[PDB]
């Protein structure tokens, strides 16, 4: 699976770790993250991910 990086702060979506405190678990996918979750660190919207190549 694919890392994807918040454009608007740089924090790093690692799906490996997922994110458990706001309820994404390891080994979730970036599409299927629920669409209203936000950036841990600047809070914006998954519309301002784009995929690590
Ligand atoms: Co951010």
């Amino acid at each position: 699976m694919k890392k994807y990086t918040c454009t608007v702060c740089g924090y790093i979506y690692n799906p490996e770790d997922g994110d458990p405190d706001n309820g994404v678990n390891p080994g979730t996918d970036f599409k299927d993250i629920p669409d209203d979750w936000v950036c841990p660190l600047c809070g914006v919207g998954k519309d301002q991910f784009e995929e690590v190549e």
